[PDB]
Formats: structure tokens, C-alpha cells, sequence
């Protein structure tokens, strides 16, 4: 029950800081799949940064937990798809962990509205 204007512009914002915590990149465009060419087979519901924002600005977002669950494949796919002792995986780990606070902080400023 709030105005559509002012909740973009908060998950403008809040895609802005996430992206911020990824500071190798390797989350801000799809996975390349003629690089990885198995990927795929593997992952259901591939997802990145850039994706993100076009879903945003195609308003696709119109609550918290939408937004948020893309941000959620964003980490998943990568834990799924790489194994633990790699850098890829690892960097999920901490997107996960970084991530999550700014998600909880961008929550509560929406519940204000
Ligand atoms: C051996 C498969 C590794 C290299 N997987 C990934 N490669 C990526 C290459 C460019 C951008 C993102 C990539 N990626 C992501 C995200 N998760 N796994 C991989």
C-alpha cells in the first residue's frame, strides 16, 4: 500500500549497493554461455545484475520478495554451479553474506512506506 515512484527508486538504490559488493563483476552480466557451455544443463533459471535491472525497469519488481528471490538465484546458481574450493564459489558466499545486509537494511526503509 505505497507509491510505485519512491519503491523503484529504493530498489534502484539497493541493486546499486549490491552490485557495489561485487567488486570482481562477475555477477553484473549473464554467465556467458559460450564460455560455459554446460551451464544450462545445470542451472534452471539463470540470473545477474543486468538482468536485474532490466526486470526492474520493466517493473517486474512491485514488492521486496520479488526482487529480492532474483537477487537469491544470483547466489544460488553460483554455489550450485561451482565447486567449494573455487573463487566463484566463494564469492557467493560472501555476496550471500554482504549482500543480506544491505537486503535487510532496503527492507526496512520499504516497510516505512
Ligand atoms: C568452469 C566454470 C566457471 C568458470 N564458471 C563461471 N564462469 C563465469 C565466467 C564469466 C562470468 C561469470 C561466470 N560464472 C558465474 C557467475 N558462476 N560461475 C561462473
Amino acid at each position: 500500500e505505497m507509491q510505485l515512484t519512491p519503491f523503484l527508486i529504493l530498489l534502484r538504490k539497493t541493486l546499486e549497493q549490491l552490485q557495489e559488493k561485487d567488486t570482481g563483476n562477475i555477477f553484473s552480466e549473464p554467465v556467458p554461455l559460450s564460455e560455459v557451455p554446460d551451464y544450462l544443463d545445470h542451472i534452471k533459471k539463470p540470473m545477474d545484475f543486468f538482468t536485474m535491472k532490466q526486470n526492474l525497469e520493466a517493473y517486474r519488481y512491485l514488492n521486496f520478495d520479488d526482487f529480492e528471490e532474483d537477487f537469491n538465484l544470483i547466489v544460488s546458481n553460483c554455489l550450485k554451479y561451482n565447486a567449494k574450493d573455487t573463487i566463484f564459489y566463494r564469492a557467493a558466499v560472501r555476496l550471500r553474506e554482504q549482500g543480506g545486509a544491505v537486503l535487510r537494511q532496503a527492507r526496512r526503509q520499504a516497510e516505512k512506506m
